């Protein structure tokens, strides 16, 4: 019979790529259909340009794809409409704006699979080694309180010893921690919702300028390779007081065999001041039936398997990712070993996207615009008044003649 094949999450990161191999085989098994799994790289914007390869082939030789909150203007085309194939009362059953950010001019492009937040991870053990209640909740506080702490355990003996780590690489998690920084210092959204491109403002320099100087400082100098897995690296060992990351390093930090088990918790991003609007940037993963898929029936009862309600259940409790189902939020297994989800959630709803609903399919040229940037601040190659007068002349090359 068909053979189902499904492109998604990547083995190099977490435990996301061997869990989704096991849900795929676990749903061949349950419907006696044959299935194999085809592995991605770890970062995303190398997953998008491999999947641009089969979709430019037309190729039939993948029928799901496990696509990016940021890509469904750009893979609309490639993708079967799912719009037929759920009632109004199944979608329902998944946030709506999640939902809406993968519907592009009416086709329901994919299902959403979990969501996503950053988030600071934070060492309960050693703020109150060092005399801290809470984990700071302004970028001030965070350099402090990083200054103390490395300076103690640098001294104790611990030359591995930092005090912030985070996604520095020139790729899409550095857009994604640019924005936090961004907004956070009231700075605004890069590209506004209404097309408006507001980065070139002093409060946005002020952000890159921040970042610029916890390198090599209160963050390792190689932060500027840094992708996921390179931070959480660092932070898994016990090696930095704080890192930001998204949801799925908190069931790998409290794996047995840990060296942090046990010893952290996790809190919104820090902001500039008081007034300023938290910052979160929105992630997550949907579920896309291939438009080239020659068992799209097929294909759709594999997709809305895993985007079920048990499926995602495992997804959480097992790897600590989002789901994007509300009830799952209520459920009491879920919140017994996730307690922050329900401390976060207000959190993880008032994420703040990247621009790529008003960037449509250009949203790829935009963020590595963005990315290279930032970089260049972060390298010091570039000051961030400088970076972000350059950022808006590329923006608004990209964007001439875009409209949403
Ligand atoms: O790097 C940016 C990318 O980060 C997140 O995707 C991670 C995800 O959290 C992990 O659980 C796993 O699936 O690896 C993904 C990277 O391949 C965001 O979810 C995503 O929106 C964002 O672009």
């Amino acid at each position: 019979g068909p053979v189902i094949r499904v492109a998604g999450d990547s083995t190099a990161v977490g435990e996301g790529g061997r869990w989704m191999k096991e849900m795929v085989e676990a749903w061949g098994k349950k419907t006696g259909t044959r299935v194999e799994y085809i592995d991605s790289p770890a970062d995303t914007n190398d997953a998008l340009a491999l999947y641009q390869q089969y979709w430019a082939a037309r190729s039939p030789d993948v029928d799901v794809y496990m696509i990016d909150v940021i890509w469904p203007g750009i893979v609309a085309p490639h993708a079967l409409d799912l719009k037929p194939y759920l009632t109004e009362a199944e979608l329902k059953e998944f946030f709506p704006r999640i939902v809406q950010n993968n519907t592009i001019r009416g086709k329901l492009t994919s299902l959403p699979f979990f969501t996503d937040a950053g988030i600071l991870y934070y060492r309960k053990d050693l703020l109150e080694k060092y005399g801290y209640t809470s984990p700071p909740r302004t970028w001030n506080e965070l350099e402090q309180m990083a200054e103390r702490v490395m300076e103690g355990e640098r001294r104790a003996g611990n030359r591995d010893f930092w005090g912030f780590v985070f996604q520095g690489k020139p790729y899409e998690g550095l857009t994604c921690d640019a924005l936090e920084w961004i907004y956070s210092h009231g700075g605004g959204r890069i590209v506004e919702p209404d097309g408006t491109i507001s980065v070139n403002n002093g409060r946005a320099a002020l952000a890159l300028n921040r970042a610029h100087g916890w390198v090599g400082r209160i963050a390792p100098q190689g932060v500027t390779s840094y992708a996921e897995e390179e931070a959480r690296n660092v932070w898994q060992q016990g090696n930095s007081l704080f890192m930001r990351n998204w949801p799925y390093a908190y069931a790998l930090g409290q794996a047995e065999g840990s060296p942090i088990r046990g010893k952290f918790g996790v809190t919104v991003l820090p902001k500039a001041s008081a007034d300023a609007p938290n910052a979160a940037t929105l992630g997550g993963w949907q579920l896309m039936v291939s438009a080239y898929s020659r068992y799209p029936k097929e294909a759709v009862d594999l997709v809305k398997y895993l985007a079920s309600y048990e499926v995602q259940k495992d997804n959480a409790v097992r790897l600590s990712r989002l789901p994007t189902r509300p009830a799952l939020y209520t459920d009491r297994d879920v919140l017994a070993r996730n307690p922050w989800f329900r401390d976060l959630l207000p959190v993880f709803q008032n994420a703040v996207s990247r621009p790529s609903d008003v960037a449509g399919a250009r949203y790829n040229q935009v963020s590595e615009a963005i990315w290279t940037e930032v970089h260049s601040v972060l390298t010091g190659r570039k000051k961030g008044e400088q970076a972000v007068r350059d950022l808006e002349a590329r923006i608004r090359r990209i964007l001439r003649h875009h409209h949403h």
